[PDB]
């Protein structure tokens, strides 16, 4: 055991481990979206800048994670990072939806560990996921939904109008 | 066919892919070894702050392979990241070890695409890899076993005093 | 023989003269489809700053290779410099595609001119071309493919409006 | 008929062709000039940089007269520019008798032109030639005429040293 | 073996310490001629502050080799520094036909350090070579080609004028 | 003979000769040392800068003896410069044993001069060696000496440690 160790629930190192892990998959998907806009045949650069931001957001998501995990006195566990499931994101809106998608699935996963913190009567991690995490979440999860309605209104995705403006008046 | 692509070949193509991947591994490599050091049993606040410096530095590295194979008009595809293969790194010592043996696996594969590049007559993907990979690979190199050499000559992985004046001094 | 020739074969010499011309043909494009852009009848005047830009960029890429044959030892041979193929360029994105297919020209004639420097053994004019001419016509076929497909995606040249959009947020 | 086209008569327009392709010509000249003081074997570097000068000056002669031919409706149609008559202008002295011949060429053009404007009343012709070109040209005729008095009486070409301190005293 | 050492081959090694050693040549030879300049009896101060200069930029030559040998994991190995072959440089005129000699020279053995590096599939070398020597040297030869070519047309070395005015003018 | 030439014994000058050639030699040694240091099996940066200083230094004192032979109306005639006696300097404590032993060697040198100008009555030679060398002589052998004896107490060559120490606290 470690000598900081007081309170920490083995469940809940080992849900750490595994939100670190989902962490870095969202900034692989990122990094994946950003790429894509920077295509020659996609070329929607304030696209790409958004996503690459997203992406270096979530690398400092796991980081601070890693962080926990030790001063906890738990013990980091690194396991793949699994591709995203696709490699052609198809268009702006299609990438923000998948986006949104993403943030809903990590959220859920934050909504899992809180309870288990709760169960376990862990005070000081419940007060990390809701300081950190949770409202980052819930603002994330409104600026892509707000994005998905937008370019839905504005006729996206067949018209590649819609993006370019999108792109430059509200990604810009 | 992308719109710009001239005189890329589909090998060199697969060859900036699996580059893209090893890249991304290193990232993952040194973001594992930093925290290590982060660990309260270990406690090596330089080594820690070294090795994440590294582990963004080769994030931005797969960056720019990705930003070329754009560039070029080849298609990115990504593939999982495989987990390091330690969990543990030892020491201070042993880590840079690790580190210099992950450079020069890195530094081969760059060799071993620079002699693809050279074989399909790509003058412009030779360039790319000796101005922005090949002497950054010769000095990470170098400077892992000046620091390894360090290490050693003053009595680690042994001297846990070695360790500690090597965390202050060198890397402070 | 020049007092400052050394490892500087005839060929080369003489393709140098062909890349000369040609860099001043492309200037002359460039300056031909920024005055277009100027009528009246057309008047898209970033589209006009745009393309004068690179006809001046073309014109300093001559210079400089005026300066290398001088700088070992060649002698400059001028030749006349051919009419562009149109006088009217016909729109925002025709204007853009004729640049894209003008840049692979001069890209293609750039690689076959390293060719040649590489069979002759000659590493300074290799390096010559890589460093100041690849890079520089990677960047300019893709910002050229970029631009196109903006533009058809936006429903140009049809919508006069994607060209008077593309001018006002690209290209301003 | 352009929409803009006020009192521009059809033998005008023609005549401001005509000289937009002298002005590239002027520029042409120039900038062989230029690079022969270049050569190793020459090495006057205030003689080359003044006759660069001399060849983006005359570039931007060119320009104005485009735009002119803009603004006023009439089209530009743009001719194969001829090589310059010399690819080795002999010495500092007989490049600058070269440039007053070349000078004073161009000035008979526009004098001409002057007077095809005069006959067909159109007086905002006659204003843009007076005001851009007339005594530019009377200027630039004057200091080449001056500065071959000098070098004939500094006693050029023969005089190595002549042709020396004039590039540093005079040029520089 | 050095722990730093990848793709280096010992020919490459050997060569490398035979630059070093004509680099450190290099520098004295322009040291002699830079005092021969200083003596009372010659007495051209401008001269021989450009040839110190010329051998502190031969010693910086020198040090970057040296660094480059142990980058690469190689071993220094030093030899004696001969003497230059004039103690009496002759003019002003002798000294800057002699050091555009010694430029060719030292430039053929970097072009075969190059063709070796190019044999041995070493490409961090051959960039090496080209980034920081090759154009160096082309740049060398050119101005003192063109120093030369102005020395014999204002009548040196029979002129101690020219000398004289020489060094004040271009060198001054 | 000069015309500066004044009571200046032909001794004298030729021990100038003598003298330059040394310096020159110390300058050598002390580069030597300077990039045994930098090798990545020793790894002491600060000693490696330590020696590059004394090396440029030691160029700094041939020249400035160079300066004197031409001032005093004595000729310059350099000779080949004797590499170093060894190629590996064993450690710190060594280098600086070596180095020790070759500002006596330099001194002693400049104290024989000494005595030939107080012999020849050249008061002006007799000033110049003290103003210049002898004091700077005597601070780099007590220098010298400090660095021995700190190293030797600190318990090195044995101690890896007492050198990587010293290299950080008394040469960083
Ligand atoms: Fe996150
Ligand atoms: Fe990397
Ligand atoms: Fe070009
Ligand atoms: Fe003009
Ligand atoms: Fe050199
Ligand atoms: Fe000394
Ligand atoms: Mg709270
Ligand atoms: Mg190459
Ligand atoms: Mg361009
Ligand atoms: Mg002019
Ligand atoms: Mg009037
Ligand atoms: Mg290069
Ligand atoms: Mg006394």
């Amino acid at each position: 055991t470690s000598q900081v160790r007081q309170n920490y629930h083995q469940d809940s190192e080992k849900a750490i481990n595994r939100q670190i892990r989902l962490e870095l998959y969202a900034s692989y998907v990122y990094l994946s979206m950003s790429y894509y806009f920077d295509r020659d045949d996609v070329a929607l650069k304030n696209f790409a800048k958004y996503f690459l931001h997203q992406s270096h957001e979530e690398r400092e998501h796991a980081e601070k994670l890693m962080k926990l995990q030790n001063q906890r006195g738990g013990r980091i566990f690194l396991q793949d990072i699994q591709k995203p499931d696709k490699d052609d994101w198809e268009s702006g809106l299609r990438a923000m939806e998948k986006a949104l998608k993403l943030e809903k699935k990590v959220n859920q996963s934050l909504l899992e560990l809180h309870k288990l913190a709760t169960k376990k009567n862990d005070p000081h991690l419940c007060d990390f996921i809701e300081t950190h995490y949770l409202n980052e979440q819930v603002k994330a999860i409104k600026e892509l939904g707000d994005h998905v309605t937008n370019l839905r209104k504005m006729g996206a995705p067949r018209s590649g109008l819609a993006e370019y403006l999108f792109d430059k008046h509200t990604l810009g």
